[PDB]
């Protein structure tokens, strides 16, 4: 099947298997306190190995306290990081995985401050916590504080530190070293025009702005010498208004091929500063393959692997076999499924947990300081935890679960897995629940992938599936099993709302189900995460939508990566929202409402969207109590609402947990 992206290739010296090649992951799995590398972060990448990645790149490793940009950020500083960083590269190394290990020092987004940093020394001197760069200044967003100028001492220190962190790597069995020059830390802070404002040899020309990485190549090779794989990371685009175009890190990749042999080239794409999408699910797979082709016909000596948002093997297949790329890289879809490469080479892609983009608990997570973790995936962070252990249990009880939903399916998947007798009860003719209308949505349409999923297992496992069945205390007794998994879900909520029961009244359900002839003027009452993205689907029919929200902000419950996302999607469509509006009628013409000091006002439509919330359906497991059957539960949202993450995450925590 996928001939081409199963294929071997030689990374210098070292043959590797296949041309799935896992990124580097920052997960603050490590230590926050002197990041070291502990059984977290050993057992994650282990499975990634064991999923069959042909390389596996470990977390980009900060090389002085500095440069350390998040609270769990791996390290490679002092000789108290070898014992981890050997045990980590034997355990990917047993799994027949290129072992290579990521140096990146964070430069101008370090946070060495927020992290309890007082003092340090850096070029022979005492300095403050804040972060460093080639210029001082300050950055556009809040985010990242000012930086300091760095001597010309502390750079020719960091030159050395970087080679240092080579060896550390090297010497504890790593089969390869990487250097991080891209979204906007040290390197590339002195690779681009915007940040660097040096006069010296280190800023100025094309020429000097690159000597820095010039130098950190040239020394690390001396280091670790001709025959050991020296890899790097490389922006292909910027998207900085002001930096480096896109001819210029091309040229910059050529000046560090003639400096020393580069074994491969991994081109990004922005700046974590930049405005404009590289990421989300606004980019499709495939949209930045652009980029490649431009270092292929430059002539670049290197094999280049690409990733951001190549979630799609079949793109990636083909990819690999027109030559536009010799690797397919990716960080996000191999957090989503660890076994997505030996899936692939067992032409099984059905069975792929592939990487909606919802960047929460990847994105999310690390930047707010938090244990990396999955929507899809809730193995990740949990490799280590034998509380995820999937045992079998020969007992082979009989499961009932209420709700085709994603926490419903995801609990019948694995009981099945484990032998249970499982069966699953839809009042629906589609299994998906929520999913199943979030997946109209514009940028949702990754959704589909997961439909699919659930789809294949149920078809593998011989789950009994029960559509267009409502369950109710009747039918569970009929059926009488050992253990009742109730998992009906949610439902849209309805306030006490004047005029509430008016016809011109409607929810989301009834919207994404076709259940409702709308109009050219719609008006939503609610500017939650599921009000906004229904509103998204409204107005891509070509509608006028307007989203009133009575809090201080609309996109309140959205991670902090998506709010960029439904921004830049709000206006395209021409969408208006208002903020503190008090919610006062409803009537046939509109809803009115009113500001800060009375300011009356209507807002003429000709459909009113209540989705101000939604309601734990839980009607029928309070209609059945616990003695209905030997064991009753209730997951996902009916057991309390809350989000598509936490639906996932207590499905599998309850498909492993049926013992009996
Ligand atoms: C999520 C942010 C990183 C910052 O978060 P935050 O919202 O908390 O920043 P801040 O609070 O300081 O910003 C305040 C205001 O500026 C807005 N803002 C923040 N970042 C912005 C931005 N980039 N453009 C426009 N507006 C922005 C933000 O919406 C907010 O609006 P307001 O308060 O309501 O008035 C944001 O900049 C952002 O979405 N960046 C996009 C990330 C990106 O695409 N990076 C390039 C591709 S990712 C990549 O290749 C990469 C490589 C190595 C990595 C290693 C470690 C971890 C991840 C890595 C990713
Ligand atoms: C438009 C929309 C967009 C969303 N976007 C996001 C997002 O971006 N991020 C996010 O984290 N969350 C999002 N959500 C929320 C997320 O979809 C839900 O949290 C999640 O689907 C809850 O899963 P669940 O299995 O607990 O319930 P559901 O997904 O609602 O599953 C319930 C299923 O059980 C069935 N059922 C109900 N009662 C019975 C019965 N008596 N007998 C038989 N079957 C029954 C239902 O028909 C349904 O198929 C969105 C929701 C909507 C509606
Ligand atoms: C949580 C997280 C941590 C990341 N850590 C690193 C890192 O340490 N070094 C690096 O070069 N890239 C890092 N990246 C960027 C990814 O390696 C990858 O290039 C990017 O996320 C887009 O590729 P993808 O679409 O396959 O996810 C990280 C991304 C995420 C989401
Ligand atoms: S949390 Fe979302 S974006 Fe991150 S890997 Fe999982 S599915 Fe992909």
């Amino acid at each position: 099947m996928y001939e081409n992206l199963c294929k071997p290739i030689k990374i210098g010296n070292h043959l590797v298997k296949n041309r799935m090649k896992y990124a580097a992951t920052v997960d603050n799995f490590c230590d926050t306190k002197n990041g070291n590398v502990i059984d977290r972060e050993i057992e994650y990448l282990r499975e990634r190995a064991k999923g069959g990645f042909g390389i596996v790149v470990s977390q980009g490793g900060y090389t002085h306290i500095l440069g350390k940009g998040y609270v769990g950020q791996m390290g490679l500083v002092e000789e108290s990081h070898l014992p981890g960083l050997k045990k980590l590269a034997d355990a990917i190394n047993a799994e027949g995985a290129m072992s290579i290990g990521q140096i990146m020092h964070t430069g101008r987004y370090g946070h060495a401050h927020e992290y309890g940093i007082h003092e340090a020394i850096a070029g022979g001197k005492t300095v403050g916590p804040e972060p460093v760069g080639p210029t001082a200044m300050s950055s556009p967003i809040k985010r990242y504080s000012p930086c300091r100028e760095m001597t010309p001492e502390e750079i020719e220190e960091q030159i050395q530190a970087h080679i240092v962190a080579a060896r550390m790597f090297k010497q504890t069995g790593w089969k390869g070293v990487e250097v991080c020059a891209i979204v906007g830390y040290l390197i590339a802070d002195f690779l681009s025009r915007w940040t660097n404002k040096r006069t010296d040899k280190w800023g100025g020309s094309l020429e000097n702005r690159a000597r820095f990485l010039i130098e950190i190549l040239k020394g690390i090779r001396k280091e670790v010498g001709d025959d050991y794989p020296l890899v790097m990371r490389l922006n292909s685009t910027d998207l900085i208004e002001g930096g480096n175009t896109d001819e210029e890190y091309i040229e910059i990749a050529k000046m560090c091929e003639a400096a020393v042999r580069i074994d491969l080239f991994s081109i990004t794409v922005g700046w974590h500063e930049s405005p404009g999408a590289a990421i989300t699910a606004e980019k499709r797979p495939g949209d930045w393959l652009h980029l490649a082709d431009n270092w292929k016909k430059a002539g670049i000596k290197a094999p280049i692997c690409m990733a951001y948002r190549m979630n799609q093997p079949d793109v990636a297949e083909k990819a690999v076999a027109e030559g536009r790329i010799d690797i397919w890289e990716m960080c996000r879809p191999g957090i989503a499924d660890p076994y997505l490469p030996k899936k692939v080479c067992e032409g099984r892609p059905e069975d792929i947990v592939t990487c909606t983009a919802c960047n929460q608990g990847c994105f999310y997570y690390v930047f707010i300081d938090a244990i990396m973790g999955c929507m899809v995936n809730p193995r990740v962070g949990n490799e280590w935890d034998p509380a995820y252990a999937i045992n079998p249990a020969a007992k082979k009880k009989k499961v009932l679960v209420v709700g085709a939903g994603p926490s419903g399916m995801e609990c019948a998947r694995l009981a099945a897995v484990r032998g249970h007798d499982v069966t699953i009860m839809e009042k629906s003719d589609s299994i998906g629940g929520e999913v199943k209308l979030g997946v109209k949505s514009p940028l949702l349409y990754d959704w589909a992938e997961t439909i699919r999923y659930y789809k294949a297992q149920i078809d593998k496992l011989g789950i009994k599936l029960k559509l267009n069945t409502e369950a109710t205390a009747d039918s569970i007794k009929a059926e009488a099993p050992d253990v009742l998994v109730i998992a009906t879900g949610g439902k849209p909520s309805r306030p006490k709302i004047e005029g509430i029961d008016n016809k011109i009244v409607t929810n989301v359900f009834d919207i994404l189900e076709g259940k409702v002839k709308l109009g050219d003027k719609v008006v939503f009452i609610g500017g939650n995460e599921i009000s906004i993205q229904t509103a998204e689907y409204v107005a891509e029919q070509g509608k006028e939508v307007t989203v009133l929200e009575k809090g201080k902000h609309i996109c309140f419950d959205v991670n902090i990566f998506n709010i960029l996302q439904h921004r830049r999607l709000m206006a395209k469509l021409n969408m208006k929202s208002m903020t503190n509006v008090t919610i006062n009628e409803i009537n046939d013409d509109g809803v009115e409402i009113s500001t800060a000091g009375g300011k009356d006002v209507t807002i003429e439509a000709d459909n009113v969207v209540v989705a101000e919330g939604m309601d734990a359906d839980d009607a029928l497991a309070k209609a059945v109590g616990t003695k209905i059957a030997p064991e009753v539960y209730s997951i996902g949202d009916c057991a309390g609402v809350r989000k598509l993450y936490e639906a996932i995450h207590d499905g599998y925590k309850m498909g492993v947990k049926i013992r009996g």
